[PDB]
């Protein structure tokens, strides 16, 4: 049972970060997101991802690559104004 | 090795959201904040606590528990607008 438990809660974890994606790319406004956060965020999953590839687990490589990409875009799009 | 790898992850992954629930708590502003990100997000960090506790895993009980409370004052003040 757990599994499917760790599963569901990954999933909805990564893809929380989309609406986010969505609201930033639409108003291309970002002054209420913390900067430190999706620095600090942005280093967390690549570590996990390290870990993800250290440890052989293909399904937090995948859950963690997909966060990576809307992380980082989100973050770009910080940076830039 | 990877234990340690992981831990940082999770210590990263945590403390991130303080800078977010600083910049909230001060400029009470949350504009550009997804609400949907933090409803997915709070569920998902749930059942990653149900899984901790499924799997006896205090740091991950302990991790989560802390990020829970970082959601949740975010979600808080997105919610009162
Ligand atoms: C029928 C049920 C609802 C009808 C309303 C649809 C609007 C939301 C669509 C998806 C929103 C994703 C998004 O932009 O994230 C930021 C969000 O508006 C507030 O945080
Ligand atoms: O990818 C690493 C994951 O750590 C989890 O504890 C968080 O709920 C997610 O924000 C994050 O995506």
């Amino acid at each position: 049972m757990e599994n499917l438990i760790g599963y569901v809660a990954a999933f909805l974890t990564t893809v929380s970060f989309l609406p986010q994606v969505l609201r930033v790319v639409m108003t291309k406004q970002t002054r209420d997101i913390s900067r430190n956060m999706y620095i600090m965020f942005f280093l967390g999953v690549v570590l996990w991802f390290v870990y993800g590839i250290l440890r052989s687990a293909l399904p937090i490589i995948l859950a963690n690559v997909v966060t990576l990409f809307f992380v980082t875009i989100i973050l770009y799009y910080k940076l830039t104004e």
